[PDB]
């Protein structure tokens, strides 16, 4: 019922609310930023594999504001 991660539009952090669809979150290690989002747990796990093909770390995790690392 609703996964509320931070989603960032721009370089805000928002904790957002997502549908039981994207019951994920995507997480991102930029070496400069980070991406933030929620993301459908099948969905994050693909997208997962094209972003960390390209050699960038992410993660998608399940729990509220789970999208982070470094904090």
């Amino acid at each position: 019922m609703a996964l509320k991660c931070f989603t960032r539009n721009g370089d805000d952090r928002t904790v957002t609310t997502c549908a039981e669809e994207q019951t994920r979150c995507l997480f991102v290690q930029l070496p400069y930023s980070e991406i933030q989002e929620c993301k459908t747990v099948q969905q994050c796990a693909e997208v997962l594999e094209e972003v960390t093909a390209i050699g960038y770390p992410a993660k998608c995790c399940c729990e509220d504001l789970c999208n982070r690392s470094e904090q």
